């Protein structure tokens, strides 16, 4: 399973400051067996993909589940491609918590953008209330089931596991993130098949730095990472080295 | 007051088709007394403004309500300048009814622009229900409010009224209609504005215009002009740039 590292910009940058983390990113060495993708605010897709080398590709961070329509302040998955960007995260845990956007959505964009060629990088995550009251398992597999029930070839599916209930004054060990990740690729091989288990990358999408990454990476069930904000400095360099 | 056409593109257009619509815009000539706005999907702003003439003025469709944060899949004001664009619209039909935007929302993300240095194109409207229970004035009247209540400087805002009753319902509205609602508006803002702001604040008609009833709203004493839907994107357009 290629190592997997996306930076999420989420809404932040500008041309001259995301140019200039262009510029260190297209000097930087990709390692061998590993697999890097930048999600730019959705204002610059367009001018990240014409700045940025093809070593590295472009996620648009939302799309919409129609071709075109009447959505003021959306964007569709043709649109997305239009503008030489492979990929797609769905289902981040601010769409779902910050804007309510529902699993029966989340759902429909994935088999929307997945029809259109796209990538998908689908987050899934509870909160701190459904951990504490021990619904953890309940909460991320019927998140991933409802994706799964979407995805018709998972060889452009990515899942990316945010322990909500961590990011924004506890902390998730590596032991922690262990467990959800093992968790969920038993969910794939019950459920899917074990081809699809064996190859499908899960992702870290909980706080990650330079001095924590290396052991995250080493987990046996974790391939990666979708880092937040942080993937605009430096550091975004050692995750992707992270092994 | 001068004459406001808006063409709000919503989730359409690919480069190839938006930039062949682009060169039948920068093809026709804009009216002295006219100022005309584009407000492409969130993805081709920039493009947008690199393709259009000066003498179009590009908007964002949607914004939120920081310069910079945690919030995958939003884009703040300082991204819509620094693309070129100068104006963006806030509070459309459809951030409202189909995405669940509060009026809260609506009116912390007006101010932010505003503080920001964009133009803002407020849109306010009823539905069907609302319309047929006789709350049409409490509706539009608290909308307007929240968006007054977040603008310190009006000169750079432009008020548009949806008949979200009349837009994919099976109801038309009569330019009888229009005027009505654009004056109960504009009575509003003179009451609990000033009479500056009622005098020079442009109210724009959004509900269904095409090149044959453009000249009759136009008309309209309380009608300053157009924010049109898809329809914007035929050469229809054009005829609605030169209704008055």
């Amino acid at each position: 399973r290629k190592f997997f590292v996306g930076g999420n910009w989420k809404m932040n940058g500008r041309k001259q400051s995301l140019g200039e983390l262009i510029g260190t990113l297209n000097a930087a060495k990709v390692p061998a067996d590993t697999e890097v993708v930048c999600a730019p605010p959705t204002a610059y897709i367009d001018f990240a993909r014409q700045k940025l080398d093809p070593k590295i590709a472009v996620a648009a961070q939302n799309c919409y589940k129609v071709t075109n329509g009447a959505f003021t302040g959306e964007i569709s998955p043709g649109m997305i491609k239009d503008c030489g960007a492979t990929w797609v995260v769905l289902g981040h845990s601010e769409r779902r918590h910050v804007f309510g956007e529902s699993d029966e959505l989340i759902g429909q964009k994935v088999a929307h953008a997945l029809a259109e060629g796209l990538g998908v990088i689908a987050c899934i995550g509870e909160k701190l209330d459904e951990r504490e009251a021990g619904i953890t398992e309940k909460v991320v597999f019927e998140q991933t089931k409802v994706i799964a029930d979407n995805v018709k070839d998972w060889s452009k599916v990515v899942l990316a596991y945010e322990p909500v209930w961590a990011i924004g004054g506890k902390t998730a060990t590596p032991q922690q993130a262990q467990e959800v990740h093992e968790k969920l690729r038993g969910w794939l091989k019950s459920n899917v098949s074990d081809a699809v288990a064996q190859s499908t990358r899960i992702i870290y999408g909980g706080s990650v730095t330079g001095a924590t990454c290396k052991e995250l990476a080493s987990q046996p069930d974790v391939d990666g990472f979708l880092m937040g904000g942080a993937s605009l400095k430096p550091e975004f360099v050692d995750i992707i080295n992270a092994k």
